[PDB]
């Protein structure tokens, strides 16, 4: 376990959402390999050519305890905000639910997330 004073953060884990396959869908994404019980903030981020037809995702957590919503979009009014506090469960996984509603939807291009750790404790 690592002693207060050695706080850091790891803030490089990094990942896609699968896209939709339909202009209007909602469906889940398990995030895995993450430390079980560990405590984490996700955070969206772009790095993206923009769609120009108004690709909107909001996404939340199914985790138990799991507060916040994030939302991207991606064509003249750019959301890429908010961010879900959530706490692994214990096979180091957690569920989130994507609600998407595209304009149009070719060969989509993933909205993307940062995954924040404090590293502290056993966290
Ligand atoms: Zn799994
Ligand atoms: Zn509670
Ligand atoms: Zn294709």
């Amino acid at each position: 376990p690592v002693e207060v004073s050695q706080l850091t953060y790891n803030a490089d884990t990094i990942g896609n959402w699968v896209p939709p396959t339909e202009l209007k869908q909602t469906y889940t994404q398990d995030i895995t390999g993450l430390k079980p019980n560990s405590k984490f903030i996700i955070v969206p981020y772009m790095d993206r050519v923009s769609s120009e037809v108004l690709q909107k995702c909001t996404i939340t957590c199914n985790e138990v305890d799991a507060v916040g919503s994030i939302s991207y979009f991606d064509t003249s009014a750019i959301k890429c905000d908010g961010y879900i506090s959530f706490q692994a469960n214990s096979i180091g996984e957690a569920t989130f639910t994507l609600v998407t509603d595209y304009q149009g939807a070719v060969d989509p291009k993933p909205y993307q997330y940062r995954i924040i750790r404090a590293i502290v404790g056993n966290n």
